[PDB]
């Protein structure tokens, strides 16, 4: 790596000096590296120019406002110092150069919107590595191959990509923040596809919120571009974009615009998953998803619309399709031969307790138990609000502990009691693992019970003991399988 090469973009002049990594923070700038100073939220890296000298770097990048013009080259202690205008947007673009272009080794989808995003990122990447890519995922849970997701500026996502092309990958998705997006992070990246999965009531705030984000996706390389035609921004979007992919599970298509498109015609949401039918400018199907919930049904549409859209053929698509995995505690079914269906699900608030009831409710012909608890040592507020939840989107809710800590468990149960209609109906039982026995022993063979709170974590927290417990391997060992 040449700072010559790295700037003949922008700078002609530049001198020749060998680059090691390229960093931003002056405390890790160690000898041969490109540090490179920026101006962010009241902090100004140009002030640490003289230690990341004195620590060796070979060269600096600098912000030249107020200081120099776009492309001045200085020298300072005989460490050449470039100065680049606007260097918080043309971060990825260097850093991209910096790291050959990783986003052209390899086929990278971005997912962006509220919610969705982790799991159609997480369908996307097994999916196309069941199709026989590479597949490796960069979000919240963190980046890594499959299987492997080890737990950030425009520097570090380049950098990262990098890394993933150096393990083998051949297709990464990757989850793009609403935060992302606007500080510049993913500018340079070339985007295979771009997914859209999902306080703006003032019609001029809709249309500032719609412009600045307008201006946002021409600036990017976005690729193919498929939307979800349920959301009613998604809908605006696609009237705008004659090539993008709309999907939609709500009818929403129209087949007079919307050149290329996917619904589902049909969903039965069953005791083990959902079967979808749907037609598609690629033709027509049937879907055995072993995701449950109506959102897992539209992330799953979104997965195959975006590989339909990169030239998957569809035989081979729906060939994999019942090979899909929730993400580890996401609403995630746990099925045997004449037992109850018990989903697990990470759920901890109100909103998400609600949902994944919704969600449950819709897989259950019978009754739904809701086993779940609530923190001790934490905020007391939502706990009066879970309690009427399990009361009003459940119809047995069985009330026991999740990490009490060292809060009188009780004091915690009570609490959520309180903000029941009936706490009498209610059934109270200490001990997670004999109130999750009680659900699963006496739910019906059609009921479906929801164990909400932990999700994929394998320990409960009882005074300062972190004990060995999994609500995941609980439900397995019920059941007679394998968590």
């Amino acid at each position: 790596r040449n700072l010559r090469d790295l700037l003949a973009p922008w700078v002609p002049d530049a001198p020749s000096r060998a680059l090691r990594e390229m960093t931003l923070d002056s405390r890790v700038a160690a000898a041969g590296d490109l540090f490179v100073a920026v101006v962010g939220h009241q902090a100004d890296g140009r002030r640490y120019i003289p230690q990341a000298i004195a620590q060796g770097v070979a060269a600096i990048i600098a912000e030249a406002k107020d200081e120099a013009t776009d492309g001045e080259i200085r020298e300072m202690h005989g460490v050449p110092v470039i100065y680049l205008s606007q260097l918080n947007e043309r971060l990825s673009a260097l850093a991209g150069r910096f790291y050959h272009e990783p986003s052209d080794n390899l086929r990278l989808v971005g997912v962006t919107g509220t919610n969705g995003k982790t799991t159609t990122t997480q369908l996307l990447a097994q999916w196309s590595q069941l199709l026989g890519e590479i597949s490796a995922v960069m979000g919240t849970v963190g980046n890594g191959l499959l299987g492997k997701v080890i737990p950030g500026s425009a520097v570090d996502v380049q950098h990262e990509l990098a890394g993933l092309v150096d393990q083998g990958a051949t297709f990464c998705a990757m989850e793009v923040s609403s935060h992302g997006l606007v500080q510049h992070r993913v500018a340079a990246l070339k985007f295979a596809a771009s997914v859209f999965t999902n306080h703006l009531d003032y019609h001029g705030d809709m249309e500032h919120y719609e412009a600045a984000k307008w201006l946002l996706y021409s600036e990017h390389h976005c690729g193919q571009a498929i939307i979800n035609a349920d959301d009613e921004v998604g809908r605006r979007w696609l009237a705008k974009l004659p090539d993008a992919v709309a999907v939609s599970m709500e009818d929403h298509i129209n087949p007079n615009c919307h050149g290329r498109w996917l619904k589902a015609t049909e969903v039965n949401y069953h005791d083990s998953g959902a079967t979808i039918r749907f037609s598609s400018s690629w033709g027509d199907g049937e879907i055995e998803s072993h995701l449950m919930g109506a959102f897992n049904v539209s992330n799953l549409l979104l997965a195959l619309a975006t590989l339909l859209a990169l030239g998957y053929p569809l035989a081979d698509l729906l060939k994999t399709a019942a090979r899909l995995q929730p993400v580890c505690g996401r609403m995630e079914v746990f099925t045997a031969p004449g037992k109850p269906t018990v989903v697990v699900d990470y759920a901890h608030t109100p909103d998400a307790l609600e949902k994944a009831l919704q969600a449950a409710r819709l897989h259950c012909a019978g009754k739904l138990w809701c086993v779940f608890g609530c923190g001790g040592d934490r905020d007391k507020g939502k706990r009066p609000l879970m309690g009427a939840i399990a009361e009003e989107f459940a119809d047995v809710a069985v009330v026991t502990d999740d990490n009490p800590r060292t809060e009188e468990p009780r004091a915690i149960i009570n609490d959520i009691l309180a903000g029941m209609l009936d706490a009498g109906h209610a059934k109270v039982m200490e001990g997670r693992a004999e109130a999750v026995t009680c659900a699963v022993m006496q739910a019906k063979e059609n009921d479906v019970v929801l164990v909400a709170g932990k999700g994929h974590e394998d320990y409960q927290i009882v005074g300062n003991q972190r004990l060995d417990y999994s609500d995941r391997v609980t439900v397995a060992r019920l059941l007679g399988v394998i968590a």
